[PDB]
């Protein structure tokens, strides 16, 4: 009766190539994630938390008994992030949105290209682990940031920005460094041509 599993990925290990290798790909899935996943499950065992969904959960982390607040902030915001991470990039996906996403980014960017130079400088300036965010807030598109493996779900006090995300990046360095290593920038221009913009409208039509 364990609560969450490892997700299937959509796509096959390679077919990211060569945006993200495939070997990245299989080890961040089935090490990491999964990792995240067991650790998760350790900690909601003895609690009335093992059957909410995972992106309920994390919205509930001041709820949940003192002792395991930290192990489920860290691994349950772990299995939130990736399981939405593999979702929202895909293969032949230049790649940009459309519709009323695009329209939401050009009101509340400027245009998509200056959408993305924001998305690009919140990664690269995410000093030590964590991810650049998407989010829906207040009905409007922003950029966010957090450290490690908190979500913009898990609200301002926790996580330090709030907000309903439609798309991240990781840059925790194991999402990149076998095919960039120090080179985070090249890793988000790549990451560019793997986002599934289908998946990401879907996400903010139901985000509102
Ligand atoms: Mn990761």
């Amino acid at each position: 009766a364990l609560a969450y599993t490892l997700p299937q990925l959509p796509y096959a290990y390679d077919a990211l190539e060569p945006h993200i290798d495939a070997r990245t790909m299989e080890i961040h899935h089935t090490k990491h994630h999964q990792t995240y996943v067991d650790n998760a499950n350790k900690a909601l065992e003895g609690t009335e938390f093992a059957d909410l969904p995972v992106e309920q959960l994390i919205q509930q982390l001041d709820r949940v008994p003192a002792d395991k607040k930290g192990a489920l902030r860290n691994n349950a915001g772990g299995h939130a992030n990736h399981s939405m991470f593999w979702q929202i990039m895909g293969q032949g996906q230049a790649n940009q949105p459309s519709g009323e996403l695009l329209d939401a980014i050009n009101s509340a960017f400027g245009s998509f290209d200056a959408f993305k130079q924001k998305f690009e400088d919140a990664a690269k300036t995410r000093f030590g682990s964590g991810w650049a965010w998407l989010v829906v807030k207040d009905g409007k598109l922003d950029v966010v940031s957090t450290a490690n493996q908190d979500n913009p779900l898990m609200g301002e006090a926790i996580a330090g920005v709030s907000g309903t995300p439609i798309l991240g990046v990781d840059v925790w360095e194991h999402a990149y460094y076998l095919n960039y290593q120090n080179r985070r920038p090249d890793y988000l221009a790549a990451f560019w041509n793997v986002v599934n913009w289908d998946e990401v409208s879907k996400r903010y039509a139901a985000a509102k």
